């Protein structure tokens, strides 16, 4: 008889693993062959998946044989065995027996974009900015260190899964307001080196920018004029804001002879706050400006815009009071009867129709200043026979409603 070698099978693949890129070509299926009567040419026979391959040891005690990846992929353990003879011819089978293992699938998992930014919209701060896209990944062959990539306004961003299954990476906003919508692609792989790719997609919004509404300021006053009484208090600017994105809440500001006066919109498009009249009187002109913002957090100020006039003095003027009777002296028939006394009233603001006011032995006597500046009024010459001395007051506003008095003097005598 003949007798048998040795005969050993490497491993399959690098790694003794059947992976799915190997499954679908050719495998070189290899090993040893030598002792006993083992010679260079005698043929070595593999069945592998009901599939025969041969092929012949060479000179080195070594063989090789291209098996086909599925046959690998369904079969996962076959013998090898050499065929050999002795010089006499006797006959002899050497076996040497192989395994392997197969994996020809990674598995994907799931993946998730987060809302882009809290609000799902790109404002006009973020797209000026770095905004952090967030999202999850996990499941299947997903794990933490596995390549994330995301590809937005054609830049290509990548990070990894972290540890707890989540991703985040740091994104300019610019791309964030140019490219609404994108995929996170993670690629995981398992041991046996098959790939998976397991895709998530994200959609967004763009706002940049608030809108403007309509602001108003009412007169100042009722009369859009600051007077000296109003000037000395204080004053209620008031005014209306609306349209845009004014809502009720908004703060007003005003500045006004450089002090800032602030309210807020109330819930029917209307504001008031209370001014000093001075800031008033210095200042005849100002803007009200309304700060508003849009739902995404956008920020605007619409204007509107104030004048004013300003009058807080009168002016007083000359007032005379002529001789008492023709010789300035109250005489018996004259305190019998009724004396008209008169005078003038003229400059500043004294008017054709002032009130001229005298008081004369304790009565109070009124007239009105006539077109001319004189004024005249019939008094009692018991009075005046029993008072030698009185003012004439007149009395003068100006338009804006300040007044003034004027007085002059009269003394008389009597006999
Ligand atoms: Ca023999
Ligand atoms: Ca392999
Ligand atoms: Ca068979
Ligand atoms: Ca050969
Ligand atoms: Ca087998
Ligand atoms: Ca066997
Ligand atoms: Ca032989
Ligand atoms: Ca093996
Ligand atoms: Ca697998
Ligand atoms: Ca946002
Ligand atoms: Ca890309
Ligand atoms: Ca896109
Ligand atoms: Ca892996
Ligand atoms: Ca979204
Ligand atoms: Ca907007
Ligand atoms: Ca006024
Ligand atoms: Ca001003
Ligand atoms: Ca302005
Ligand atoms: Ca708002
Ligand atoms: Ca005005
Ligand atoms: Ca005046
Ligand atoms: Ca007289
Ligand atoms: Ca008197
Ligand atoms: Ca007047
Ligand atoms: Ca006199």
């Amino acid at each position: 008889e003949a007798t048998a070698g040795t005969v050993t099978v490497n491993a399959i693949t690098s790694d003794d693993v059947i992976n799915a890129s190997e499954a679908a070509g050719t495998v070189a299926v290899s090993g040893t062959a030598t002792g006993g009567d083992i010679a260079e040419g005698d043929t070595v026979t593999l069945e592998i998946n009901g599939e025969t391959y041969t092929t012949t040891v060479d000179a080195n005690g070594e063989w090789s044989v291209d098996v086909a990846g599925s046959d690998l992929a369904a079969d996962t353990a076959f013998d090898a065995v050499v065929t050999s003879s002795d010089a006499a011819g006797n006959t002899v089978d050497t076996t040497g027996s192989s395994t392997h293992t197969v994996d020809t699938e990674a598995t994907a998992g799931t993946v998730t974009v987060n809302a882009i930014t809290s609000d799902d919209v790109i404002n006009a701060s973020e797209a000026a900015g770095t905004v952090a896209v967030s999202g999850t990944a996990t499941g299947g062959d997903i794990a933490e260190g596995d390549t994330v990539t995301l590809e937005i306004n054609g830049e290509t961003y990548t990070t990894t899964v972290d540890a707890n299954g989540e991703w985040s990476v740091d994104v300019a906003g610019s791309d964030l307001a140019a490219d609404t919508a994108f995929d996170a692609v993670v690629t995981s792989s398992d041991a046996a080196g098959n790939t998976v790719d397991t895709t998530g997609s994200s959609t967004h919004t763009v706002d940049t920018e608030a809108t403007a509404g309509t602001v108003t300021v009412n007169a100042i006053t009722s009369d859009d004029v600051i007077n000296a009484s109003e000037a000395a208090g204080t004053v209620a600017v008031s005014g209306t804001a609306t349209g845009g994105d004014i809502a009720e809440g908004d703060t007003v500001t005003l500045e006004i002879n450089g002090e800032t006066y602030t309210t807020t919109v109330d819930a029917n498009g209307e504001w008031s706050v209370d001014v000093a009249g001075s800031d008033l009187a210095a200042d005849t002109a100002f803007d009200a400006v309304v700060t508003s913002s849009d739902a995404a957090g956008n920020t605007v100020d619409t204007t509107g815009s104030s004048t004013h006039t300003v009058d807080t003095e009168a002016t007083a003027g000359t007032v005379t009071v002529n001789a008492i009777t023709s010789d300035d002296v109250i005489n018996a028939s004259e305190a019998a009867g009724t004396v008209a006394v008169s005078g003038t009233a003229t400059g500043g603001d004294i008017a054709e129709g002032d009130t001229v006011t005298l008081e004369i032995n304790g009565e109070t006597y009124t007239t009105t200043v006539d077109a001319n500046g004189e004024w005249s009024v019939d008094v009692a010459g018991s009075d005046l026979a029993a008072d030698t001395a009185f003012d004439a007051v007149v009395t003068s506003s100006d338009a804006a409603g300040n007044t003034v008095d004027t007085t002059g003097s009269s003394t008389h005598t009597v006999d």
